[PDB]
């Protein structure tokens, strides 16, 4: 029987109901003593939080899929056993299992998925309005931010190019320095004169003021947007956009929320740690997490619950999560330079400081920058 003393880092709004999840856990594993604490700087800084001093970090910690490569290559996490891989794969959607996989091996236990969508004031735009970018912008104003590469780099993916290859693990596999790359660049550029697109550093403000009919955002802000828009609150997946003369799904990044085991934590509690991670991301837990936080489960049989299949937000996110509609954010370390260089590239296209004659040159430099050995 599994026993031990384990420390669990979860985020904010979540430590209370994980104790409820732990309360369910400690039924079959009563001898495993859990201390549910807040991760110091959130799950978004997990690699850093665990990194600062691995020995004193929690045994199980919340972390996003875009950090698993860094943390694995730093030696903070051991790969999952074949058996543990079999279970994760058995129970969750494919893109979640692919999400936790780095160099062919799993490094975490997934439980939720996220992806940005459209939120719109439906007294200003109809459901049919928001199916195409151009149709939408012709009727209502969409407030967004072109200095945000999290917002707009996936347009390159919509154009048919790839980020570090199809798997996202190919160092010089980014192929955006081509004619399809320039297409997306020309798309950014046309948005400037689009009288239905407002550049703003706070899109929520323009939705709050009513100067915008729609915004792009992920499910972490849905409740926040509901209170703002009230009766006129509506949500839908990204629209199609026009590239290469044809209409294609506008993509967003896909994120998988997970729990990983600290390989630098106390040895005798490592078996208990795996047990806690495995459990707190199971089918029942995911709906408890959903009940409280609204987060969208990756469990196949949990996504089918009427509670999840009534949620407009869950619907749009799960639709975005389908292949072709989103791409998992790469784990490559070179993403650090990407985040520095993607926004200047995208916004230079939009504002026009990068001219059309220099798209092919500036895309060459970008690929060169982010593909360094």
């Amino acid at each position: 029987n599994v026993s031990g003393s384990v420390k669990l880092w979860v985020d904010t709004t979540q430590v209370p109901y994980y104790k409820k999840i732990v309360a369910n856990f400690n039924k079959k594993y009563p001898d495993v003593k859990v201390k549910v604490t807040q991760s110091p700087n959130g799950s978004a800084n997990a690699k850093t939080d665990v990194g600062k001093d691995p020995a004193k970090a929690a045994d199980v910690f919340e972390v996003a899929n875009d950090q698993l490569g860094s943390m694995a290559e730093a030696g903070y996490i051991n790969p999952l056993s074949p058996d543990a891989t079999k279970a994760v794969k058995n129970n969750n959607v494919a893109v979640a299992s692919e999400g936790v996989t780095w160099k062919g091996k799993m490094f975490a236990y997934p439980f939720a998925e996220q992806a940005q969508t459209i939120y719109y004031n439906k007294s200003k735009l109809t459901a049919d309005d928001v199916k195409t970018w151009d149709g939408l912008t012709a009727k209502g104003v969409l407030a967004t931010d072109f200095t945000n590469a999290y917002n707009f780099y996936p347009v390159f993916l919509s154009a048919g190019t790839q980020l570090y290859g199809k798997t996202g693990e190919t160092v010089k596999g980014t192929d955006v320095n081509s004619a399809k790359g320039e297409q997306a660049m020309a798309w950014f550029a046309q948005q400037k004169s689009n009288k239905g697109v407002m550049q703003t550093s706070n899109a929520l403000n323009q939705l709050k003021s009513g100067k915008a009919a729609a915004i792009l955002d992920g499910p972490w802000n849905s409740a926040n947007i509901k209170k703002i828009l009230g009766k006129n609150f509506a949500v839908a997946p990204y629209p199609t956009i026009k590239l290469d003369g044809k209409d294609v799904q506008m993509q967003a990044f896909l994120g998988i929320e997970t729990f990983a085991v600290n390989s630098h934590a106390s040895g005798s509690n490592q078996k208990a740690a795996a047990t806690l991670a495995s459990f707190i991301t199971n089918k029942e837990s995911q709906l408890i997490v959903y009940d409280h936080s609204g987060q969208i489960p990756v469990d196949k049989t949990a996504q089918k619950s009427s509670k999840v299949a009534s949620d407009p937000v869950a619907g749009a996110v799960m639709t975005m999560a389908k292949p072709g509609n989103s791409t998992l954010m790469p784990k490559m370390p070179q993403m650090a330079t990407f985040w520095n260089d993607a926004a200047p590239l995208i916004n230079g296209a939009y504002t026009g400081s990068i001219p059309a004659s220099q798209y092919s040159t500036k895309l060459d430099t970008f690929v060169k920058n982010i593909s360094k050995a």
